[PDB]
DNA sequence: TCTCCAGCTGGGGCTATTTAAACCATGCATTTTCCCAGCTGTGTTCAGTGGCGATTGGAGGGTAGACCTGTGGGCAC
């Protein structure tokens, strides 16, 4: 959960693009919602 | 004869050379200093997260109530 802060929104956006997350979530670009979604996707 | 004048007849001041001394003017060139700009470092603030605490929800256990079955007693043939 920690290194997900160092993701520093922009690289987390690129990671969500890499996993295949739909563009709406990426579009929101939440600093907290984005990291929760990428933690969920890395759990999936 | 004496005075004046007027030309002219032989006489003095330019030029050329070397040298040192101390001096000057007129933009020029160089060196120094001051100022401004940029880059780096440190400090502060903000916000993420960690972490912990509290509240809510779910599950399990216990107690209470109700229903069903069994036994006993009373009554009737």
């Amino acid at each position: 959960d920690a290194d997900l802060r160092r993701l520093s929104l922009k690289n987390a956006k690129q990671l969500l693009r890499k996993f295949g997350v739909p563009e709406e979530e990426i579009k929101k670009l939440s600093r907290w919602e984005v990291i929760d979604v990428v933690r969920t996707m890395s759990t999936e």
